[PDB]
DNA sequence: GGGTTTCCACTTATTCAGGCTTTTAG
DNA sequence: CCTAAAAGCCTGAATAAGTGGAAACC
């Protein structure tokens, strides 16, 4: 169907994309390892069309099921990777994932000169993979004995524009309708909530949201051993006047679009004080039921 | 052809999205 | 007293990242 604005695309990849470099034991390879390089996105089935539009925008990649409930877009065909490079050179990433892209590129050149079929290029590919995503396996590090660094330059870049923010929010954003139960007359207080979730490795980027959007807080949550951040807006006037207009102008993608539109219906109802009426409260309840999980 | 590339079927760990309730502001 | 905003959690799962297997190519 329709193509995706390239800056929205980059934001969405900052959210959901990942670069891949496979260094696999291969009895039939002159150096004992074969390699595969690429970029991929894995989403719930409900958003297959997103992956289709990306496929249509770049004219690369392969779409396949990924279990019962996910579907993926994988670009590993070597020449097609040039498209990938050309995109992220012209519309660059800004999360720590940019580091991963910079390693992707570095592997590309190694495989472009065909060095990956010789001892030296394979060794270089191990030294690149050591710093990419989750790094080397135990058996792969024990098979290239040398002292290989895993550390890398932290990325520290600013939000480039509202298109990137629409892509990244389409990925990580949350448009909630919180029904605050109260033993009161009307009972439920309606509270529109905006969240963007992201790991602490990108603190400064989340921080910048406060000033980039002119509203919100940054709060930490955790689960036993892990911790992540939320950018949160709950003051209604920030939402109706600063948050909604931004995504009015820079339209979101995936089913999350429908969640934002519904969120906007309830936000208008709230502007008209109609959430203070049983009539209203009820229409809001119905709207919340068929949005997000209820959809 | 024999290495090597590309594609499919699938799996795992965990950071997201999503949701509650209670407490505080103003 | 009344409603709005914020604090305080807590999970399930959609992500991120990864693998085995083999067809297909060059
Ligand atoms: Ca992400
Ligand atoms: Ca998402």
């Amino acid at each position: 169907r329709e193509s995706i604005n390239p800056w929205i695309l980059t934001g969405f990849a900052d959210a959901e994309g990942s670069f891949l470099l496979r260094i696999r034991n291969n009895n039939k390879s002159s150096v004992g390892y074969s390699t595969e390089l690429g970029f991929q996105i894995t989403l719930h089935n409900k958003d297959k069309s997103i992956l289709e539009n990306i496929q249509s925008t770049w004219k690369v990649g392969v779409i396949a099921n990924s279990g019962d409930n996910a579907v993926s877009l994988k670009v590993t065909r070597f020449e097609d990777l040039k498209v990938i490079i050309d995109h992220f050179e012209k519309y660059p990433l800004i999360t720590q994932k940019l580091g991963d892209y910079k390693l992707f590129k570095q592997a590309f050149s190694v495989m472009e000169n065909k060095e990956h079929l010789k001892e030296n290029g394979i060794k270089e590919l191990v030294r690149i993979k050591a710093k990419l995503n989750w790094g080397l396996t135990d058996e792969l590090k024990k098979a290239f004995p040398e002292n290989i660094s895993k550390e890398r330059s932290l990325i520290n870049k600013n939000i480039p524009n509202f298109k990137w923010l629409a892509g990244f929010t389409s990925g990580e954003g949350y448009f909630g309708v919180n029904l605050i139960k109260s033993k009161s007359k009307l009972g439920v207080q309606v509270q529109l909530v905006f969240k963007i979730t992201q790991h602490i490795k990108d603190k400064n980027l989340m921080n910048s949201l406060i000033t980039y959007l002119g509203c919100g807080y940054i709060r930490e949550s955790n689960k036993s051993e892990f911790s992540w951040l939320n950018f949160v807006v709950t003051k209604f006037s920030d939402i109706n006047d600063k948050i909604i207009p931004v995504f009015q102008e820079n339209t979101l993608i995936g089913v999350k679009l429908e969640d934002f539109e519904d969120w906007c219906k309830v936000a208008k109802l709230i502007e008209e004080k109609k959430h203070l009426t049983e009539s209203g409260l009820d229409e809001i309840k119905k709207i919340k039921l068929n949005m997000n999980k209820g959809r």
